[PDB]
RNA sequence: AUUGAAAGUUUUUUUUUUUUUUUUUUUUUUUUUUUUUUUUUUUUUUUU
């Protein structure tokens, strides 16, 4: 069932910090998509000066 | 029934003319439409 608790404020003070996680992939294969089709150009070559197009 | 009387104090004459209640006198002098308010929270680019 659903244990319906008062919600706590956010301005009262508990505890505040930053932790720091590491992710690690066991299985050599992880793909989240981005829901892009195309190329991502990596060299990203601006060898047009001679010939441009 | 007088000594004994019968006569309008009347006719006629415009209190009128000259003269702008006028000139000058700015309903203005000052005053910030500002002032506190996070376009924010929820949602796994994803399966037979």
């Amino acid at each position: 069932p659903i244990r319906r608790s008062n919600y706590t404020p956010r301005n009262e003070k508990g505890l505040e910090g930053v932790i720091e996680l590491q992710l690690n992939v066991v299985s050599d294969y992880l793909h989240v998509g981005s829901g892009k089709y195309d190329v991502e150009v990596m060299r990203s070559v601006s060898d047009v000066k001679r010939l441009v197009e």
